[PDB]
């Protein structure tokens, strides 16, 4: 396989699983989506609008919690925009994105 390729014994290629739930209209979830795009990260969005029981399904995980957004980086709830954001200014953030 033609290419320049790294060697640290990754096995199987996996990357950070970030995950964001979100109401598209919602203007802490648009913030926080802005973050996440301007970070140029992969991630996934689960656009929730109207949809309760994924609503339920995001709350068992999000320690009960409803509110809009939550977001989940490698499995760990970090919370929601002002969380995502806090991270960010302490600079802490692209450590846990990882880098």
């Amino acid at each position: 396989m033609r290419g320049s390729h790294h060697h640290h014994h990754h096995g199987s290629a996996v990357s950070a699983k970030i995950e964001i739930y979100t109401w598209s209209t919602c203007p802490f979830c648009m913030r926080a989506l802005a973050l996440l795009k301007r970070k140029g990260v992969e991630f996934q969005e689960y656009c929730i609008d109207g949809d309760n029981e994924a609503r339920e399904a995001m709350a068992a995980r999000a320690n009960g919690k409803r509110s809009l957004p939550q977001i989940f980086i490698d499995d760990q709830h970090i919370g929601g925009c002002d969380d995502i954001y806090a991270l960010d200014g302490a600079g802490k953030l692209d450590r846990l994105l990882h880098s």
